[PDB]
RNA sequence: AUCAGCUUGUUGGUGGGGUGAUGGCCUACCAAGGCGACGACGGGUAGCCGGCCUGAGAGGGUGACCGGCCACACUGGGAC
RNA sequence: CGGCCAACUACGUGCCAGCAGCCGCGGUAAUACGUAGGGUCCGAGCGUUGUCCGGAAUUACUGGGCGUAAAGAGCUCGUA
RNA sequence: GGGAGACUGGAAUUCCUGGUGUAGCGGUGGAAUGCGCAGAUAUCAGGAGGAACACCGGUGGCGAAGGCGGGUCUCUGGGCAGUAACUGACGCUGAGGAGCGAAAGCGUGGGGAGCGAACAGGAUUAGAUACCCUGGUAGUCCACGCCGUAAACGGUGGGUACUAGGUGUGGGUUUCCUUCCUUGGGAUCCGUGCCGUAGCUAACGCAUUAAGUACCCCGCCUGGGGAGUACGGCCGCAAGG
RNA sequence: UCGAAGGUGGGAUCGGCGAUUGGGACGAAGUCGUAACAAGGUAGCCGUACCGGAAGGUGCGGCUGGAUC
RNA sequence: CUGCUGUGAAUCUGCCGGGACCACCCGGUAAGCCUGAAUACUUCCCAGUGACCGAUAGCGGAUUAGUACCGUGAGGGAAU
RNA sequence: UCUACCCAUGGCCAGGGUGAAGCGCGGGUAAGACCGCGUGGAGGCCCGAACCCACUUAGGUUGAAGACUGAGGGGAUGAG
RNA sequence: GAGUGAGAAUGCAGGCAUGAGUAGCGAUUAGGCAAGUGAGAACCUUGCCCGCCGAAAGACCAAGGGUUCCUGGGCCAGGCCAGUCCGCCCAGGGUGAGUCGGGACCUAAGGCGAGGCCGACAGGCGUAGUCGAUGGACAACGGGUUGAUAUUCCCGUACCCGUGUAUGUGCGUCCAUGAUGAAUCAGCGGUACUAACCAUCCAAAACCACCGUGACCGCACCUUUCGGGGUGUGGCGUUGGUGGGGCUGCAUGGGACCUUCGUUGGUAGUAGUCAAGCGAUGGGGUGACGCAGGAAGGUAGCCGUACCGGUCAGUGGUAAUACCGGGGUAAGCCUGUAGGGAGUCAGAUAGGUAAAUCCGUCUGGCAUAUAUCCUGAGAGGUGAUGCAUAGCCGAGUGAGGCGAAUUCGGUGAUCCUAUGCUGCCGAGAAAAGCCUCUAGCGAGGACAUACACGGCCCGUACCCCAAACCAACACAGGUGGUCAGGUAGAGAAUACUAAGGCGUACGAGUGAACUAUGGUUAAGGAACUCGGCAAAAUGCCCCCGUAACUUCGGGAGAAGGGGGACCCACAUGGCGUGUAAGCCUUUACGGCCCAAGCGUGAGUGGGUGGCACAAACCAGUGAGAAGCGACUGUUUACUAAAAACACAGGUCCGUGCGAAGUCGCAAGACGAUGUAUACGGACUGACGCCUGCCCGGUGCUGGAAGGUUAAGAGGACCCG
RNA sequence: AAUUCCUUGUCGGGUAAGUUCCGACCUGCACGAAUGGCGUAACGACUUCUCAACUGUCUCAACCAUAGACUCGGCGAAAU
RNA sequence: AUCGUAUUGGGCCUCUAACCUCGGACCGUAUAUCCGGUUCAGGGACAGUGCCUGGUGGGUAGUUUAACUGGGGCGG
């Protein structure tokens, strides 16, 4: 659940973490591990790409399973639910019958023991991927998929992820977290329940080097800002910059969407916040 | 209790000194407890009693005089 | 010497000067203010003042109540 | 309708989308701020989301008290009648202590249809920082914690034994006119309304569900303000208690 | 060794005073107001939150110590 | 005249040139292709010339010369 | 090749204290919450050298140095 | 005909003056004397004391420089002075590797890049690949040597990488034993194709009875003078078309008739393949990794003891009970302890881009055994009759021969087990090598041993916290890694010392001011000053006791006080370690204790000396208020470190995935190999209370109904 | 008040005196609620004030041993 | 615009054959997430891309901001 630390230094009073009581294995597997590393908010070109993140604590990759299709009829049994930083969720290792494990999201309130199909016949226990043919509407999905059979994108948020509306002709329609509606064809991959950590939302994050470890940099305001970087620049006291804000990269706040996406014609209306 | 914990010779045993007389009265060595909500430790007031006044009684108030003790002798100590 | 409380009339100023333990007494005709008489009480003492009890069953053990005047804690489990 | 979790239903409001359909719709003691001519109101079809369950529904049931009601499942407490098999003084109340607790308020993270503090306008009045109208931010909903106060009222602590009745309701055992249908008649215990004796009370009034006559323990009160306030102590992140 | 007096240093209690401020009661009489007592002209009151010179107003929940029908 | 972008002609009473524009007459035939001679230039070689300098001049360099040296750079850059 | 940032691979931090969750025991409950006792060394924790900084002062300022030296000064398991 | 006339432009280049023989001669260490060479000696050489560093100011490496290394010659030029000296200059000499560092081995960040994509052009990208250590795989010590080089040369003993010999164990292809397995003919899942039977619920072609009455025909009453219309009844009709029976056809379950078996009855274990032994550009394992922390066992190393050799040092006493010096010895080859981990066979399954005896998974059997395997410090033996050493003899720039003892104990790491165990979150590279499996071959490979043989190129001197690198210098600066002795000590602080190297290149004198670095000072203690700036002061350990406030951690080492030296006794005490010996057994590098021995803090008494017993060095000033900033942090290298910045807390907005925003005229890459509890942007800045009113203006988001307007279409009139 | 010109505002505390400081008043030229307001335990080489100790910072300087300054010997600078 | 004859473009709904796909499966390939081709599957006469123009456009660029003045600036 959620554990508060005690103020034992003035830098960590109010540092809580979500306790993992969660996990079951330590030592991450060794084969499915590929080579990566920070890339410190560059690219191979040098320049600084996004500013504001960057350095910190390197660390390896893992394949997930995201777009499971290639083994289906195979059932699966939940061998350690463990810890996968790279993620806001968990990734739980499964002991496929073909003996072919590779890491998925694990979903909420999973525990070790259960038995999970990845098929047209897999029933309605959370993990199982199937396709919206197979799913009653108005089921929670997570990790949802585009098209039949490219890999799945969406739908992998922890706590909140897209609810299943219904179904009408060949294309399905998928409510989003933000309380939108996206069209989306009725033949996509998607699973069923809801993606663990609801309580991550309750971290506390406590001071600067577990921000550091985490990736991002320290965020320099603009009313400091010198006026040649930035509009917001100058000033001899606090200052607002005399104008609306504006990103120091030239446009202000706005629309940025730009339209007449392959799948603009499959959203039907777009998000409308603080309602 | 608009005072909830107090105490370290403090508590208990043994061995010594001590005093007219027993005794942590004093010392050493052993154990950790005794007193505590059937009001401890703290705070304010005040000499106690036979008596006096009041009240049918219960009770309440009080310690003039006398008398039975207690404590003191300008303040604090000590001893022959 | 108004009623509590056994003892009243006249004269002098009228919301002034003043009385007083509770109610309370004077705004031109006061048995309540001041003076006279008159009467009452007490008396070598007479009142005022302060402390204490009684009436105070007004801390109710004898001897009070908790619907509205003051009061049933919000209600249970339950240690001593 | 005792409590908790999950699933599920319909009506209604609002909003969105698409027809039809035209200059008004909403409003009060009267009118104007409000929305329309960019197509409102009205009305049909569909969808979305949130709250709450009209009738049954009552001076009726349960819970110790706050309170509790759309269905369905899951688990569970309390109470009642008969046989009385068994335990054989285990009963009661309970200072300090501990647990539950209307609404509002606070933190975190979500939800948010309607309603609605605050705040804007329009209206009345000499005056409105109100009563009235149009809007609507907290909150009202959910989960975890908190505060622990109400005219928290039956303004009456609990338990036991006794003391005349009449009239309704609910639950269960029996017996008899006996169709053996019948609030038929009778006996019994529990709960809950109304009126009434003796009695009590200053009166209103209570009257077997006592304020009657007693027993056991517990809290509270000693003229009105000051004042349920200052200081001190305890709890609460704070409001505050 | 003990030992009264004296001096070092910080905690409690009783206090006395203290600019100014907060609150209360008594004066009497004046302005601002209509609050409550009759369905007091918005039923009252209680708990609570917000608002306003002021009595008060509103929201939610609770009682009738509320009158008609 | 050429180019980017769209449109788009005739084959000879066809066209465009004749310095916004055309009737009669006047001069040449576009979308295809190339072609020596006069010209510009001199890192190099040869032969000469100079009212050009004679070592702070003349090329930075008559001599260890783009060497020493400075600068990690593109480079700068000596004196003798 | 300094400095700013990042990327990958190595290395560095003497010594001494503070004592979270967790763990077992004895209380507390019906289960808790909670209460003490023994392990724990978690900390952008504490004191303090190597190391990294540069707060004060003095000297120097045609210095030993085109920004130091000497006394003190801060971090010193980490945003190093 | 002029490059034709200088005195200046903080002019240019060269030369030379004064300031002037003035300042300085480069630190917190310091010298003096003797003898020697030399023409000259504080500065060089040799001897004795003194001084300084000694986590360096000693000893090694990397980067860097390149001959500064050694020897011989000389001292006009350089060394801040003379200099015989030098890191000066001239000549000669000096660097020895299968095993130490790189290449023939492989990869990270990143660079290059065939084709390819994009780009007028130049070009930019990135695929297959190839480069790229600061990483990983893979092989040493003791001693000795001359005037300079030593893990390289020699002695002594080994190792592991790679090529060959052939003999000995020994194996099939061309014979054939084994284990099996699989692609062929004949039918069945009371379930239940098709006429029914028993039981149950409902109703299409309205029969009976009642009621309501689209509309029609009307009887009686009311109503305006009669009319419309209203009230009760009758005849239907139903605004609101079944029952009954039969043939026939279809639909639902039964047994059975022809085709669908209980894999063999002959053949064809006759013929065709093959597993050795190498085997992959392929597949799979392994290789393969964090921070922090404690405990245990050991080692380097240190201190004492036995033993070994020597000692008489002009001073009062100690001639061995005392003193000084030794008291060493590797790699490798055996043994496999403490300790860290892990279980064994049979059969089938297709999951690992094809197949698998390999890697996984499921059925079963065997297993709690210190069974079995791997790893693994250390100790012991060999290595070693060897080497070296304190010292004895001749012999001096120096060489040679001989050569004693070589054990116990204790302390003890930051080193090894350890890439381990326990716990935390912030969850910890790649490939090569190695083991193994098959695909594609195949008539000769596989394992040991006597023997002679063959193992590439390059660096290898010297300096390296400095006069040899970077700073223009022989500069008080900077520079990464490895060794870490003794006594006090908590220690790598600090003080003094060993090994070892220096007194770092201007000196000799004179009580001047004055400047700089310090010490002390009557008495007052901030009266100077903008300020207690600077100075001064406390400072260590163990105890006793510590407020206001608070987020219950703190504040707090709050403040303050007491003890601290030496000797003796308690005390042959307690503690650790551990021999002999004892106890025991799966007998071994075994568990328990442990007299003896060694080391050892703590306290209480008694006594003693000084003014002072944390006496040195080292080593917090404390307290009370108020402002800003929550705190640790970072910055104006070289005038300013804060109230600035940043940081965790929140808010708002934009972001639906080749997302937003970027870098890029584009491909492409970041974002992210992440997916609205995530990313970017902006503002504020922990935490409590909260965060009021205003949408005219400017921005942003909605609705474009009206008017204005581009380009392009369109050709009225008019001129010629 | 990090905002206040008059202003050393007025009043109270500290000293002998306090234009600074602390606490209040509001006459806020020209505070003010995310360019955030008010407090806040802890921290700060932050800012300001007071206190005990301490001292040559001072009253008022004196002496002492260093390294220069001085003379001699060697080499030998510059700003202008 | 020349309710039974005419006016050539707008508005929509469709289908695949232009076009698009960072969708799948194969191949070049013995190894290739690049690239190219085929098939299938999704959008589709749209998106995309030019040419012209209208808008927005301190993100970027080149500039300007007088003189007189009893010092300048503010005044005139
Ligand atoms: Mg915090
Ligand atoms: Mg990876
Ligand atoms: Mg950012
Ligand atoms: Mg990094
Ligand atoms: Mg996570
Ligand atoms: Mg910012
Ligand atoms: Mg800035
Ligand atoms: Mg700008
Ligand atoms: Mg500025
Ligand atoms: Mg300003
Ligand atoms: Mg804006
Ligand atoms: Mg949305
Ligand atoms: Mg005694
Ligand atoms: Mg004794
Ligand atoms: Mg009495
Ligand atoms: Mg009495
Ligand atoms: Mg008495
Ligand atoms: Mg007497
Ligand atoms: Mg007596
Ligand atoms: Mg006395
Ligand atoms: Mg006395
Ligand atoms: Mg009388
Ligand atoms: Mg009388
Ligand atoms: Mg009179
Ligand atoms: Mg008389
Ligand atoms: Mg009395
Ligand atoms: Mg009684
Ligand atoms: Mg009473
Ligand atoms: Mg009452
Ligand atoms: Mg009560
Ligand atoms: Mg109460
Ligand atoms: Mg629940
Ligand atoms: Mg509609
Ligand atoms: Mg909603
Ligand atoms: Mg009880
Ligand atoms: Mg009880
Ligand atoms: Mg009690
Ligand atoms: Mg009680
Ligand atoms: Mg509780
Ligand atoms: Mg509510
Ligand atoms: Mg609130
Ligand atoms: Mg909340
Ligand atoms: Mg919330
Ligand atoms: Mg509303
Ligand atoms: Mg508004
Ligand atoms: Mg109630
Ligand atoms: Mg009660
Ligand atoms: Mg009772
Ligand atoms: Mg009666
Ligand atoms: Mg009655
Ligand atoms: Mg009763
Ligand atoms: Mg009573
Ligand atoms: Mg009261
Ligand atoms: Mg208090
Ligand atoms: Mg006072
Ligand atoms: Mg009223
Ligand atoms: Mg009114
Ligand atoms: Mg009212
Ligand atoms: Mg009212
Ligand atoms: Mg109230
Ligand atoms: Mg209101
Ligand atoms: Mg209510
Ligand atoms: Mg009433
Ligand atoms: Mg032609
Ligand atoms: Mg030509
Ligand atoms: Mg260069
Ligand atoms: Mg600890
Ligand atoms: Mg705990
Ligand atoms: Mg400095
Ligand atoms: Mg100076
Ligand atoms: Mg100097
Ligand atoms: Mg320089
Ligand atoms: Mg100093
Ligand atoms: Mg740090
Ligand atoms: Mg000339
Ligand atoms: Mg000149
Ligand atoms: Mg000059
Ligand atoms: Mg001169
Ligand atoms: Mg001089
Ligand atoms: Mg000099
Ligand atoms: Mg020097
Ligand atoms: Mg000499
Ligand atoms: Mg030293
Ligand atoms: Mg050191
Ligand atoms: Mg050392
Ligand atoms: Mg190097
Ligand atoms: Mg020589
Ligand atoms: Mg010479
Ligand atoms: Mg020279
Ligand atoms: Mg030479
Ligand atoms: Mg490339
Ligand atoms: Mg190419
Ligand atoms: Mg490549
Ligand atoms: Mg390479
Ligand atoms: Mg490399
Ligand atoms: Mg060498
Ligand atoms: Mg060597
Ligand atoms: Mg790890
Ligand atoms: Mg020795
Ligand atoms: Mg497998
Ligand atoms: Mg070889
Ligand atoms: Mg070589
Ligand atoms: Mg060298
Ligand atoms: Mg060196
Ligand atoms: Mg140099
Ligand atoms: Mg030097
Ligand atoms: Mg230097
Ligand atoms: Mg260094
Ligand atoms: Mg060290
Ligand atoms: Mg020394
Ligand atoms: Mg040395
Ligand atoms: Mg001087
Ligand atoms: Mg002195
Ligand atoms: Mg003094
Ligand atoms: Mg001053
Ligand atoms: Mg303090
Ligand atoms: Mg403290
Ligand atoms: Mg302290
Ligand atoms: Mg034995
Ligand atoms: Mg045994
Ligand atoms: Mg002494
Ligand atoms: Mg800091
Ligand atoms: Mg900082
Ligand atoms: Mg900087
Ligand atoms: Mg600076
Ligand atoms: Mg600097
Ligand atoms: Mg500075
Ligand atoms: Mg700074
Ligand atoms: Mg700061
Ligand atoms: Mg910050
Ligand atoms: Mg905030
Ligand atoms: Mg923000
Ligand atoms: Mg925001
Ligand atoms: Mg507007
Ligand atoms: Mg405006
Ligand atoms: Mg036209
Ligand atoms: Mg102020
Ligand atoms: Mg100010
Ligand atoms: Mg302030
Ligand atoms: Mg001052
Ligand atoms: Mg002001
Ligand atoms: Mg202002
Ligand atoms: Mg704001
Ligand atoms: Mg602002
Ligand atoms: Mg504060
Ligand atoms: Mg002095
Ligand atoms: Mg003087
Ligand atoms: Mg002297
Ligand atoms: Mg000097
Ligand atoms: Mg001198
Ligand atoms: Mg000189
Ligand atoms: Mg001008
Ligand atoms: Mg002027
Ligand atoms: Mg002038």
């Amino acid at each position: 659940g959620i554990r508060k630390y005690k103020p034992t230094t003035p830098g960590r009073r109010g540092a809580s973490v979500s306790d993992f009581a969660e996990i079951t294995r330590s030592t991450p597997e060794k084969s499915l591990v590929r080579p990566l590393h920070g890339k410190g908010g560059r690219n191979a070109h040098g320049r600084i790409t996004t500013r504001h993140k960057g350095g910190g604590h390197k660390r390896a990759y893992r394949v997930i399973d995201f777009r499971r299709h290639d083994k289906d009829g195979v059932n699966a049994k939940v061998a350690h639910i463990e810890y996968d930083p790279n993620r806001t969720a968990n990734i739980a290792l499964l002991h496929y019958l073909d003996g072919e494990k590779r890491y998925i999201i694990a979903p909420q309130g999973l525990k070790q023991g259960d038995v999970i199909e990845s098929g047209a016949n897999a029933d309605i226990k959370p993990g199982n991927n199937l396709p919206l043919r197979n799913i009653p509407a108005g089921t929670v999905i997570h990790a949802v998929e585009l098209r039949p059979g490219g890999g799945a994108k969406l739908a992998r948020s922890a706590g909140v992820s897209i609810q299943l509306l219904g179904k009408e002709g060949t294309y399905a329609a998928l409510r989003m977290p933000s309380g939108e509606i996206r069209r989306v064809d009725v033949r996509c991959r998607a699973t069923v329940g809801e993606v663990g950590n609801a309580e991550q939302s309750n971290i506390n994050w406590g001071k600067a080097g577990r921000m550091r470890w985490k990736g991002k940099r320290p965020t320099v305001r603009g009313v400091v800002m010198n006026p040649v970087d930035h509009p917001h620049g100058g000033g001899e006291g606090k200052t607002s910059g005399g104008r609306h804000p504006v990103s120091p990269w030239g446009k202000p706040e706005g629309r940025t969407r730009k339209p007449n996406k392959p799948s603009d014609k499959l959203i039907v209306r777009r998000r409308r916040t603080g309602k």
